[PDB]
Parts: C-alpha cells; structure tokens; sequence
C-alpha cells in the first residue's frame, strides 16, 4: 500500500498525576481487583449521563438505545476490555479528562497512601481510573461521543500519553477501556474471576453486565 500518515499528539501528563501513577506501578499493594469496580462506576457514571440527557433529547440515542457494558476477557492477547454505550468523551473531554488537567484528590491520596492507606480507597478521590495501573502495564481508552469523531488515548504510564483519531473499529457511542495485563495479573482474563470480583463489588450499578467468554 502507499505510505498513509496519521497525525498523533503526546501530552505529558499533569506532574501530581504522573507521581500517583508511579506510586500505583512501583507499590505492593494488595486488593489489586478493585480496578474493576472503579472501571465499572466509571461506566455507570457515563451510562447516567446518556440516559438522562435522552429524556429531553430523544435524538441522543440515535446512535444507539441499548444502556450496557461488557466484559470482553481475551487470554490470546492478554487484554481485559470494558465497555460501556454511556455519553462518551469528545476529544477535548478526553484530552481535559485523562491526564492533562489535575485532579482536585490527587494530593490528598498520595499523602493518605503515603501514611498507609488502602488503594481501595481511590473511586473516593475521584482518580479511581488510575487503579487500571495496579494491573495493566497498558490502558488504551477509545471513546465516542455524539459530537465527536471516534479517539483512542493511550498510555503504558512514563509521564505521557498519546490522542489520535482511532483506525480501530468505530462504535456508535460510549468509551473502551483496553487493559493490557501484566503478565502476574492473567487471573482477570478468568470468567470466575471476573464473576467473583463483579459479585462482590458490582452488583447495584443500575445497566446490565454481559461477560462474553472464549469458548475452549
Ligand atoms: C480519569 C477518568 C478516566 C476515564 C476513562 C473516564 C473518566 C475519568 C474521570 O475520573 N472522570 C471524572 C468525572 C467526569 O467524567 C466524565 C466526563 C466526560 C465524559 C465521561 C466522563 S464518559 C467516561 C469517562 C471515563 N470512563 C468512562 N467509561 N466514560
Ligand atoms: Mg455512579
């Protein structure tokens, strides 16, 4: 094929952001499978959105009327996929969102994980996306907002991350999550694994959950 050129923006992540990342990569902690939860609200929060902006505005849901996640574990190439059909992010919400604007718990977190905190402790900060970094030594986050074209973030930590228009699959509507897992962290790619952590920390979320299995 001729050679294509595709346009791509690196940002540095805010500094208190970049030193909680750090914090979450190169730290023992354990009850790692929080993530998910955080992941989860995440969706459930995005899902509300949606949802109601649609009472006024049926048209919002022209780009699609099913209000779910999924859970797409893949063991071939290690990835723990979340997505949801929620508002989604424009690219100037995704770029002000994930990493470049500091966040108001930053600060405060580290100090309360500096004196010993439990990571599960996070979602209460507001950085509970952070947590993917307790498990993947990737996240990629590809979103679809109505106003908006279809973008793909992406970070494996370091202090930036990259936006570009996604090349992937175009969704109707809603964000993906994209946990690229470390290599000690293959139990969250198991169906009773997932239906344990789901059990125990997701149950009234307000959207139905479907875990789509490998067939063995
Ligand atoms: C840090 C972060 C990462 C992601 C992937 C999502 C949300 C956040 C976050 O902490 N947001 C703060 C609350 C405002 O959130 C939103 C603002 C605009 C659009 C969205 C969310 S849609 C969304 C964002 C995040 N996750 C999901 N699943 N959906
Ligand atoms: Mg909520």
């Amino acid at each position: 094929q001729p050679m294509e050129e595709e346009e791509v923006e690196t940002f540095a992540f805010q500094a208190e952001i970049a030193q909680l990342m750090s914090l979450i990569i190169n730290t023992f902690y354990s009850n790692k499978e929080i993530f998910l939860r955080e992941l989860i609200s995440n969706s459930s929060d995005a899902l509300d959105k949606i949802r109601y902006e649609s009472l006024t505005d049926p048209s919002k849901l022209d780009s699609g009327k099913e209000l779910h996640i999924n859970l797409i574990p893949n063991k071939q190439d290690r990835t723990l996929t979340i997505v949801d059909t929620g508002i989604g992010m424009t690219k100037a919400d995704l770029i002000n969102n994930l990493g470049t604007i500091a966040k108001s718990g930053t600060k405060a977190f580290m100090e309360a994980l500096q004196a010993g905190a439990d990571i599960s402790m996070i979602g209460q900060f507001g950085v509970g996306f952070y947590s993917a970094y307790l498990v993947a030594e990737k996240v990629t986050v590809i979103t679809k907002h109505n106003d908006d074209e279809q973008y793909a973030w992406e970070s494996s930590a370091g202090g930036s991350f990259t936006v570009r228009t996604d090349t992937g699959e175009p969704m109707g509507r809603g964000t993906k999550v994209i946990l690229h897992l470390k290599e000690d962290q293959t139990e969250y790619l198991e169906e009773r694994r997932i239906k344990e952590i789901v059990k125990k920390h997701s149950q009234f979320i307000g959207y139905p959950i479907t875990l789509f299995v490998e067939k063995e």
